[PDB]
């Protein structure tokens, strides 16, 4: 199942302390990210491939000493390769002359760059590139130093400008700027004074080496696939709370539908979600409110739940793909020429072309909009009480609701999240412009496109957000509900004792607080125009009918309503008063609910609640930003296969 | 190899005879293309296999319903109305159908319309859905009897309303109107009395069964996806005949390039390549125009050309990993509420939610946008001269180029081409509206989708169908080519020796005679202001100065004079029987034998009186019919 | 107001019977409309006005071009090839013709192709083109004996190529097809010969100027914007009766609030519903329904009416104002070089460059998806018992609601619809591509954006249909509505004298008569779990306790028992009487009287046998035709 990959993603990320760079060991995305966010992990450049590089940088070197053709080497670069030259360093030098044109507005991220000098480092690694040992080894020390150049954020096609600024970097240029840290900035030959470094004077393709490779938009494409699947396993996991918290019938799981309409991610994801459900306490207050009045309330539910391993089947699958793709891209050579210098040739082709990352940036892209979508049709009903199968509009607790209008700013909030992120998933790929003389008439665009999907996710992590703190009110909600109308039911089976009712009223009465939702009449319970005493009014006309002494049970009903007046609402303010200052417990949500409530310090939503929705909303983002949301993750998942 | 997927595509769509239908054997997009596009084919829905679970689902559910199980759409209301419940079972279902008919004309080609009729037949034979047996007889009979009901285009968010056009028709509605093959519309009750059938009266869960499905998304999807196939093996392959006629370096293919950059469909792609370009005669032409005055030419080709492996790769992938999601989608269930007779369950899902599909059309609308922008740079090189590498502008053959455009109006129409297809490519399913009374509040759009990707399909048809005919054009310059510059080095080496030139004299201008590019001064070769006059005054200049005379210079106005007697008169010989060789050593000659004899076409010229428009709808035709398959099978003959 | 000046494009269309063509009265969208529409409408070329300098400019191009004038496209190449002169006057431009059909049938209808013929014969009479004053009469004889050519969709990044097939046919090309009338379609030479023409042979510059123009572009953009015109302003009056049946508040379009935010279309488009609104009997029901329960229902209505004249603001201001656009392109020389003859020069620009239109046409299609994202939500609403204000689910009438779902399928194809627009709705103008040889490195794709607008309009116009046929199923349902209830009113009252029950008792039963809406009962009346019966239960009990014996109880279970004597059987002699009144004072009565008595239609349910797509399919041709304009005027007259 992709479920057992992504775990072992979120595992690899959490887990790793080195990452090995050799030419034969896969580097993943969850390497990537780790190095990017975690900056006790190293690389480790392992030489044992060193020998590989050092004979090809001889070659390179050689061979163009002897005048051997060869592109962008003793030619010039691009639309100019029929202008030769034996000025092998020049040559190289006034390549990074020429690409230092990026403008400061906004920059890539250290994160992104860092990211970019992990990828053209394992590049070099295969051997094909002409590069020296000496200057991977630089580029080993700088990426465990902090070191990393200032990039502007455009300009590359799919990256030669923004690898220039690495390459600017290496040979100490003054006007580069170095970041090294989170404030500290330097010209670059003072940042490789700082950590033990000279600066690096270019021989023979190594300017070229440097900067034709595909690493900017291949290192974002890492951490948005890395990120895209941690956050599509917490949306499946999070529809099975959905149905848990709206009333859903589990059925919509069941093997045999998706069995045959076998989509591998439609049947893996109902497979995590009828094992989610299968034991819940909440499941079983499901099958008890459909029991009551059932053939007045839904057979099905709407389609943000029933529909939802359909609908996430072509995301799983885009994102599983995506990961691929991206990987073989991390784990290649994309660099022109390649030296074959076992057989004694360079060979001229076009692996810095990043159209394999850029295609598929774009489908993602269009993936994450519509697991927003989902979390935006789930929450709209989770909103409106006419769907929401017995919780409060807003899922405002009250009891006063003229001044609660509870999570409503969240609700508009999540309307312009899925709106900007539609609008973000148009395709990049599809505005390819004839560049650089002609000579780049097909051209990926794929950096662009990953940085649009980037951003996409990031309106993602505040939808998920908003979508959790949503659910654990709704968890709330549901818990003071049962609370609620056991109080009811003892209250008014006490006062039929108590006033002496016949055992036809009595029965009437107790169906009637065992029918009519809570949050229906919680605003004033004794109010006679609200929905539980019109049920217990329209019960007492009939009982009278049923036993039509009159007179007596007339006085008796009468006593029966001035002592529910007399003690109903103070019964009912004890036990939320009680609540405010259970059925998750043996819910297989728990670890969500225990983390949002305990460990960030929550609490249900209402007016003598202090915090603003965004203190609250902020927490579970920056733990899902921050990556501390997967530990609740993988505690809800233990045991699953 | 993707490449050999596809020709098993093609091979099974041609070899087809009958479809068979059994809730096992797998029907494939060829076999959907099979019998939109091929009467003849037949559809053999087997009894021994599937009737009897068909059977026991309809008893089920019959006896289910009026013992007052509670099912959803079969004794409760449909979508945002299942909490009201009926014992109405037929009247149930008959107002299901009489408010689904909510098309408008303003339609959907019988192609898609049976197409969706075999899709929904087939989901009846997993016995999951409670139709009867007599009712997908019905259908069987009607697809090969080929009559189908004319269905609106729109009113689907994914396939309601389109599929209660064929319920309707099952049923007699007397407002559905029903095609019987291509010259017959009459009501649906004559059509059905017609091919020896009554009208259905719907029991239990019929209505629904009959409309609940994504049959016609699923439908277009699947002439879409087979067609995205064969156009796809088809511009990969075209790459080459681009490579010959562009004089490409065929390094780019070189297979140590791509295992270092393993894309499944980077590697496949120029696998091809490698092989269609190996001893290439046309790459021998490139090989010896690269060795002429070597550096002062390009040392690598353009991007549309050396990045074609790496750009077809995501679209290869995206195309082959769509037809098996289309694929599932036909082979499914595709209805709700499932019913699960043998364990006694109505199941409630959402199988009718055409998503894999919708999304999966997406993409592909985004792959092809790709294949046509390659397409377009590919055109764009060949229509510019400082591009082609000696070829003329627009591919005008002229000589007399004040009066012959050449191909510009086909490079006009390529760039609307193109532009068009990039702006078809933005998704469908963004824009998903919370629709049915908010029941609905994620739906697929599949089928508009799949619309969109079938429309971007009709303009890569006519791309490709240009690009082919400009290859085929510049097969026949390349040629003329090679036979003018062998006339002219003729008349050089022979007007020397007639005028007693030096050894030295005679080499130098038989190197100028050799080295310009003959398009440059075919117009008007005497010309002295043109480049081969201009070359070889140059070289006279030099030879002046080297071996410094008067008889000398006697002798080279002796050769200008005879040249201009001599020259010109040679090379219209030469041209005049060319327009009443290097392909027939190609892996391409089959494509430039198709277009040339079979389709009968020639060199495009001023005294060629069919226009652009004519050539290129023989070309597009053979595209759109299959035709252009046979020559396709014979070119990859032998690979792999 | 631009209400006025739409009321005025309407009028013009209806009344003009010939089109002047001078080259000083403008021609504006109703008459391109009315051209292509209405074959009674007639071209009137004066030569009067036009001939002299007409015939001045052609004399001059010959002779200037004859003299060896250096001018572009007339002594020189084409686009990229302007640097190649020539003396070969005719065979240049005869060279061009034979360049541009480069178009593949897979085509433009006759409607576009005539109105590009107006277009092109317009821009001829400014006297810049060269063309001969015999060619413009040919066009004029062409266009009134309705022959047109065949035209390819594709090709123009904007209109060389679609232009060329209207040259095809004046120089009679046997390629060529052309219409003559709806049934012949013949060869060029044949079409010239039944009108009494002969094929001409085309003089200096005589070529380009037929294809130099942007009048297929201007064509399609000006049945769009005449056609924007007038949905538009159906749409805004259609808000008016929206508010009706849905019992909205009026005081949305109160003058002042649109006074404080003063967007002229706000102003103007509310100005129109206050008007439409003022004596409403609706808003009197409105007021009632209102005053009953005021604290338990909404101050406001939702946005979709309320926010309607801010919605509306750009989509009038970007309508009217892309219509002046396109009038300027209609009434321009679109051509190129321009001739000024009066001072001897050829003034060598860019005026076959599409791009005000082009870019007009990417923002009018942004406001049609505006406009339907309005229909979408008013119809949504209109579907929905929690926003209906009393009205049924799906406007279903039942009574039986299990076998009745209303409006169902038209409330799913509505999404479908606005889906489908949304998506069209992205630019065509960000997709340029550096086209022919590079020269047009800028290029407006104008005709292809246009063409997408016009397909957005097509959904624009069923969604209209299908919102126009669910208001007068709201109307006719309200009307039952208020009489239901006056049944109910008196059945109770009477039955509580008859059963002796005190005078407060009586009052508050019939408060809860008046007080329940009807439909939320009709399907059982008498049903004691319904909500008449639980308000009669409750208010049963509180006389009980306010009274507080024996004879009591025993009317008040006769009360009840009695009331399934009679209360279903009037409820339902009323519908069926109703089946087989406010509409009557209310602005909208053209609208309801237009669809229901000349169309032939009624209140929808179970017991009409007519399909919706019946009823739907007689508006949406209505719309089409231009037949909806008639109770349009009608509803607007006197307004202003
Ligand atoms: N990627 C190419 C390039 C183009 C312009 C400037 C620098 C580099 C390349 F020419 F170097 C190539 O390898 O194809
Ligand atoms: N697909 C649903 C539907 C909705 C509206 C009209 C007909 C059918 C369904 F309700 F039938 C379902 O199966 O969920
Ligand atoms: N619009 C130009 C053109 C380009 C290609 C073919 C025909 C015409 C033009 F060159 F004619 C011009 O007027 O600029």
């Amino acid at each position: 199942s992709h479920v057992k990959d992504i775990l072992g993603l979120i595992n690899a990320f959490n887990e790793v302390k080195k990452i090995t760079v050799d030419g034969t060991t896969p580097i993943t995305v969850a390497h990537v990210a780790a190095l990017a966010r975690r900056h006790d992990v190293k690389v480790a450049l392992e030489a044992e491939c060193r020998a590989r590089v050092e004979t090809c940088s001889s070659w390179v070197q050689r061979k163009a000493e002897d005048g051997a053709d060869i592109a962008g080497v003793t030619t010039g670069f691009g639309a100019c390769s029929s202008r030769r030259t034996n000025r092998l360093s020049e040559l190289q030098e006034s390549l990074i002359r020429c690409l230092l044109a990026g403008v400061f507005t906004d920059e890539l991220p250290a994160t992104a760059t860092r990211s970019a000098m992990l990828l053209r480092l394992n590049s070099f690694t295969y051997g094909c590139s002409g590069i020296r040992w000496e200057v991977m080894e630089a580029l080993e020390k700088l990426l465990n130093s902090n070191v990393s150049p200032k990039v502007p954020l455009r300009g590359s096609v799919s990256d030669l400008i923004p690898l220039a600024y690495i390459a600017g970097l290496l040979i100490g240029k003054p006007s580069v700027i170095a970041r090294i840290g989170d404030d500290v900035e330097v010209p670059a030959p003072e940042a490789l004074s700082r950590v033990g470094l000279r600066p690096f004077k270019l021989q023979a393709k190594e300017g070229l080496a440097l900067v034709n490779g595909t690493s900017f938009a291949t290192a974002v494409a890492s951490t948005v696939m890395y990120d895209a699947n941690v956050l599509l396993l917490l949306v499946e996991t999070l529809c099975g709370m959905f149905c848990e918290v709206i009333f859903g019938r589990e059925e919509f799981a069941h093997p045999l539908i998706h069995k045959v309409k076998p989509h591998p991610g439609q049947i893996e994801s109902a497979e995590l979600l009828e094992w989610l459900l299968r034991s819940s306490p909440f499941q079983e207050l499901s099958r008890e409110y459909y029991s009551i009045d059932k053939l007045k309330k839904p057979k099905q539910d709407r389609y943000a739940l029933r529909s939802s391993p359909q609908w996430l089947a072509p995301l799983v699958q885009t994102i599983r793909d995506a990961t691929t793709t991206v990987e073989t891209e991390v784990n290649s050579a994309n660099d022109n020429p390649i030296i074959d210098h076992a057989n004694d040739r360079a060979l001229h082709g076009a692996n810095f072309q990043g159209s394999a990352v850029g295609f598929y940036m774009d489908y993602v892209r269009i993936a994450v909009a519509g697991l927003g979508k989902l979390l935006f049709a789930q929450f709209t009903e989770l909103m409106i009480e006419y769907y929401s199968n017995g919780l409060p509009g807003n899922l405002s607790l009250g009891p006063d609701l003229s001044v609660d209008y509870g999570l409503k700013g969240l609700d508009i909030a999540m309307a312009a999240y899925s709106s900007e992120l539609q609008y973000l998933a148009n395709p990049v790929t599809t505005h390819v412009h004839s560049a650089e003389q002609h000579n780049q008439d097909i051209n990926s665009l794929a950096l662009i496109s990953a940085r649009k999907t980037e951003e996409a996710l990031d309106i993602l992590k505040l939808m998920i957000a908003s979508h959790l703190t949503a659910m654990c009110q709704a968890v709330d909600l549901r818990q003071l509900e049962e609370a609620l109308v056991k109080v009811v039911e003892n209250v008014v089976s006490t006062l039929a004792d108590e006033c002496g009712l016949p055992n036809d009223t009595k029965a009437r009465l107790l169906y009637v607080a065992k029918a009519v939702p809570v949050y229906t009449y919680l605003e004033s319970p004794c109010d006679p125009t609200l929905p539980l005493l019109l049920g217990l009014k329209q019960s007492c006309f009939d009982t009278i009918l049923a036993l039509h002494e009159t007179d007596t049970l007339v006085d008796r009903l009468a006593e029966f309503e001035k002592r529910l007046s007399d003690r109903l609402e103070n019964e009912m303010t004890a036990v939320r008063v009680l609540y405010e200052k259970v059925r998750i417990q043996g819910s297989k949500f728990l670890p969500f609910y225990r983390f949002v409530r305990e460990e960030l310090d929550t609490g249900v939503m209402s007016a003598r609640r202090e915090q603003t929705p965004q203190e609250d909303v902020q927490k579970v983002f920056d733990a899902i930003a921050d990556g501390r949301i997967t530990v609740p993750l993988l505690h809800c998942l233990q045991g699953f296969l």
